[PDB]
RNA sequence: AAAA
C-alpha cells in the first residue's frame, strides 16, 4: 500500500467515486483511501456509497474514513499533519473537489508544494484538471458505468428491458396502429384499469379473450371497451387472442411508445453506450421506490432521466402533464445529485405556456411530437 | 470610496446579501463592493439579483460586477493583482463563501496575510466566522427579512395577509362548525367546482343563495349539495346568505385551514417574525407561477414553506397527499435556495407508510392532526 | 459541502 488517495466526502459522491476509478483505470497501483469527511456526512452514509460503487476488493484497497470538522479550516489542516508524520508513501493523490470550501482550502494549504503529491480538481461538466505540480487536464470519458452511478447515491434498482415489440415495428407503430384507433386504445385503458381485469392478472399469466364472458367487459363501463373491439385492438397490433398477457395489454396503453423511446436511445443516441441504458426502472432508497421510465448514462458520465407519456392531448391532458412534471423534477431533485438532466418525451404537441414556461424553469427538457 | 467589499457570484445569493447588508449594518460606512462572477452566472442574472436585494442608495454604494473563469484558479488570481495595484482602499473585506473551490481557494491566497484585510467564510446554518486576521465568530441572527430573502432569488410575489375570519374564530372553527359538518362541507367542495357558480363570480362580487333556484344545485350532482343543505352550511360558519362572496366558499372548502396555519404562526412561533410571514402569496420567475399557502422566514434566516392540505381523507385522499408531496418538492428545490425547509400541515391522521417514507426522503416535515 |  505505497499509494494513498485523499479524497473529501460531501453530499455529492460522483467527484469521488469518478477521480477514484479513474486513477484506478490509468495506474493499476494497490492503494489507500482516506476520506476525510464529517459527522454530518456520514450520517447520511456518504463514504459508504463511495466504497460500494466502486466495490473494490479487500486485499487491493484500504479504505479509511477519518472524521474532522467541516467549518474549522486549523483544526482540518491539523489532523492531516497527524496522519503523514514520518510518511512511507510514495505516491500522494489528493482530490480538493469534495467537502466544503474550508474543507478543500484547508487540505490545499496543507498539499501544496509537497514533494510527493499530486493535487486534482475536478470541476462540474468540465474535464479534471490537476492543479500541482504542472497544470494539465485529463478527460473524463466512459470512467462511470450506470450502476456505479446510482451505488454513489445508494440506490437500489431493477429494469426490465425486455420489449413486447422489436425495433422496426416500434418505428412505425405509431403510424399504422395507434394514430388511427386511439378510440380503441381508449377503451383498454379502461380495461386495464378495471377492477376485475387487475385482479385476474394476478391469478393467470395469460388471458384467453375469445373465452371471457361478455358481461365482464361491459361492467368496464366504457364505450369502447366492449368485447369486440378489444379482441379487434389486440389483433390490430398482433397479439395473440387466446394467450394474452399483462404485458401485452400494458403495451397498447402506452407501454409502445416507452420502448420506442428505450430502442430509440440505444440505436441511434451516439453520446451514450447501449449498455448504460435502463427501461422500466424502479428505485429504492430509504424504503422509498419511484418508478422512471428511461434512464440512460450518457460517455460524459451525465444521468438522463426521462418521462415517457404517449398521449398528454385534451383538457385532461394538460392536468396529467402539468402532475408529470411535479413527479419528475421532486425526484430528481432528491435523489440524484447535481449532473442529471431531465427530458419528458411525448408524442402529443405541446403548446401550451404554462407546461413550457415550468419545464424550462424547473430545466426539464421536452421532445415533443414535432421532434420525433 | 475608502471600504471595499470582495464577494465572490454564485448559485447561492442568500450568503453575499446576508453578509453584506450585516457589514453595512455594523460599520455604516459607504463603500465599494465587488462582486467576481463568471460568464455563467451572469447568464442567470445572479450579480443582479444580489444588489437588488440590497438596494442601497445609489451615492452610498457603487458596485462593480468583474468576469472571470470559475475554473482557472490562475485566471481568478491574476484578475485579482491586476485590480489592486496602487489600490486607494483602507479596508478590504473578502467574503469567499461564493464561488468555486478554484474561485474560493484562489481568491483566500490572494489575499491570506495580506495587510488592510479581513477573511470571511459562511458555513450554512453556523455564526459567520472571520479567518484572517483574527479568529472570530459573528452572529447572523435576525439579519434578513423575508423580502430580502425573495428578491435574492429574482422572484416577483404579491400578497395580502388579509384573512376572511381573524385568529380567535380561526381558532375553534374545526371543532364548532368543520367537525361536525364533513359531509356538508364535502358538497361545498362540489359546489365550487361546478361550472356554474364558478363563473358567476367572475361577473358578480356578491351572490344571494335564497333567489338560486334549486335546478342549480342538483346541477352540481353530488347528494350533500342541496339547496337546504348548502344555505344550512354557510350559515353555520356564519356568513350572510343573501350576499355570498367567493372568499366565503373557498373558506369553507380549506381555506379556514390555510388562515389558521397563518395566523398561529403569528400569534403562537416563537422563532418567526410575523413581518417575516406572508399567506396565499403567488410567486414568478421566469414566466410560470405558483402559489404558496404560508411561507415565512424565520429569525435564523432560513425559509419555511408550508402547504395547507386541510383533508387528505381515504382513498381519494392518498392521491391528492402524494401530488402535494411532490408538488411542495418540486417548486422549493427548483424556485428557492439551499437554506429552506419544507412543511406539510394538514388535519387528517397520516399514517400510511409510502407518503410519510417519501415525506422522509424528499425532507419534508409533516404535521398533522396529532400536532393540531 | 463539483458554484454556503
Ligand atoms: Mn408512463
Ligand atoms: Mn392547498
Amino acid at each position: 500500500k505505497e499509494t494513498i488517495l485523499v479524497n473529501l466526502v460531501s453530499e455529492q459522491t460522483i467527484p469521488n467515486v469518478q477521480f477514484i476509478k479513474w486513477y484506478f483505470n490509468k495506474k493499476q497501483t494497490p492503494m489507500k483511501i482516506l476520506l476525510v469527511s464529517t459527522k454530518e456526512m456520514e450520517q447520511k452514509e456518504k463514504s459508504l456509497f463511495i466504497k460500494n460503487a466502486l466495490h473494490f476488493s479487500d486485499s487491493f484497497v484500504e479504505w479509511e474514513t477519518i472524521h474532522t470538522d467541516g467549518n474549522d479550516i486549523s483544526k482540518t489542516e491539523n489532523i492531516l499533519t497527524d496522519y503523514f508524520r514520518d510518511n512511507e508513501y510514495k505516491n500522494i493523490i489528493v482530490n480538493i473537489t469534495g467537502g466544503t470550501k474550508i474543507m478543500s482550502l484547508a487540505a490545499f494549504d496543507f498539499f501544496n508544494n509537497k514533494p510527493n503529491t499530486e493535487i486534482f480538481y475536478q470541476p462540474i461538466g468540465k474535464e479534471l484538471q490537476e492543479l500541482y505540480p504542472n497544470k494539465q487536464k485529463y478527460d473524463m470519458f466512459e470512467v462511470l458505468s450506470l450502476k456505479e452511478y446510482l451505488d454513489a447515491h445508494g440506490i437500489s434498482y431493477k429494469y426490465d428491458n425486455e420489449c413486447v415489440k422489436d425495433w422496426n415495428y416500434n418505428k412505425t407503430v405509431y403510424d399504422l396502429c395507434v394514430a388511427d384507433n386511439r378510440e380503441l386504445i381508449k377503451g383498454m385503458i379502461a380495461l386495464q384499469n378495471n377492477s376485475y381485469f387487475n385482479n385476474v392478472y394476478k391469478r393467470k399469466d395469460f388471458l384467453d379473450f375469445t373465452q371471457i364472458e361478455e358481461e365482464k367487459f361491459i361492467a368496464i363501463n366504457h364505450p369502447a371497451a366492449t368485447k369486440e373491439n378489444m379482441i379487434k385492438i389486440l389483433q390490430i397490433f398482433g397479439f395473440d387472442v387466446s394467450r394474452i398477457e399483462h404485458k401485452h395489454i400494458r403495451y397498447i396503453t402506452g407501454g409502445w411508445f416507452e420502448e420506442y423511446v428505450y430502442q430509440k436511445i440505444c440505436n441511434e443516441y451516439h453520446n451514450v453506450d447501449e449498455k448504460n441504458v435502463a427501461l422500466n426502472v424502479t428505485i429504492q432508497k430509504g424504503n422509498d421506490k419511484n418508478e422512471l421510465d428511461v434512464i440512460y448514462l450518457d460517455k460524459d458520465n451525465k444521468l438522463h432521466v426521462i418521462e415517457c407519456k404517449s398521449f398528454v392531448d385534451g383538457n385532461e391532458g394538460n392536468r396529467v402533464l402539468n402532475d408529470a412534471l411535479y413527479k419528475l423534477q421532486a425526484i430528481i431533485k432528491s435523489k440524484f445529485g447535481l449532473y442529471v438532466k431531465q427530458h419528458l418525451y411525448t408524442k402529443s404537441i405541446i403548446e401550451k405556456e404554462t407546461p413550457l414556461n415550468r419545464a424550462k424553469e424547473f430545466g426539464i427538457d421536452i421532445k415533443d411530437g414535432t421532434q420525433l
